């Protein structure tokens, strides 16, 4: 062994120890929101079916407790998605809101304690809102 | 040659022979599970299609033996993924379970002999479970 | 200067001239295959899109000659990767094979003149094969 090889190796080590690293948080922050809505959107179909068939609101709940000719139970647990929690509460007058609240022990720091919601007016119009940042909100709701 | 250069080279060799090395097993242990579910999830689409079209269960199998107007064969071999083996067995009553068992001759030591499963209740609800550690289980199932 | 220092230096030189060197060929032989498949896998998406949209096979080629409403040209040159050459030839009946042939003037000696292939059956099943050694074949194909 000589000093030339060792010095060249030391120099190449320092050269390699210079690669830059860009940001990688917005990607996950957007992927979380792209999944939350994709998971909590289909419930509108069951809500509309239950409201148009004949049964009134309130009885519409979540979980996995079978079904009957009076109450409706969509086949998803309140904590099926480990990213957050889902909550539904349809009033007797048809108006209601299905909300998804991000959990702090699973979701990302930016999307922590944030809430998305889909509301149904009394006449029968579906709107949606969220509390996340503008760049992280999906391309289907406001803020 | 002198003793100064040789001693400096020997000292620099010992200095370089001190770089620490962190852990690198959890990465592969999690990547294996992230691929297992991603590979064995899409079968639910074919299962639901076969159960809703008209054909009964049981006949639903795996492999590559073409298809007809009675039996269904999803286009994947039972050992397509070298990490483990897949097994499906839908009962005549619709209830069934698609399982993925990790092999010992390919999978990692931690994820060896572990089994993931996706079950379909009689009424028509999809659940999933696994036997891996909590930190290695994907963010879509329990333990 | 004395003889003690010179003899000690000569002895330390011989001592240092004894470091062993392990093998380092399998690493590159496996890295080449890990890159070949990673580069030539995504073409299946374009193949399936072109076969399911409406246009027939044959017209599907490679290079960079723009696109139109009849022919498809995936944005990669036949020699984009300097490790080998890519070749696609989809038949009119949908069946085809995308192959990657390693070049002798760039690839390693072990992975020289070897060929990987991804075939599409007539019914619509994707299989893959290779001609490399068992230990160098990726964990997604046979031999």
């Amino acid at each position: 062994f000589t000093l030339i090889e060792l010095m060249i190796v030391v120099a190449i080590i320092g050269i390699l120890a210079a690669i830059a690293i860009p940001q990688y948080q917005n990607y996950v922050a957007r992927s979380e929101g792209a999944s939350a809505l994709a998971t909590i959107n289909p419930l509108k179909t069951t809500v509309e079916e239950s409201l148009s068939r004949g049964i009134a609101g309130s009885k519409i709940k979540i979980g996995t407790t079978a079904s009957t000719a009076t109450e409706t139970y969509v086949g998803v647990e309140p904590d099926a998605n480990k990213l957050g929690v889902i909550a539904v509460a349809i009033e007797d007058s048809g108006a209601g809101d299905i909300t998804f609240t991000f959990q702090t022990g699973t979701s990302s720091p930016k999307n922590a304690t944030k809430v998305i919601t889909l509301n149904r007016t009394a006449d029968g119009v579906w709107a949606c809102k969220s509390t996340q940042d503008p760049m992280f909100t999906p391309k289907g709701c406001d803020n």
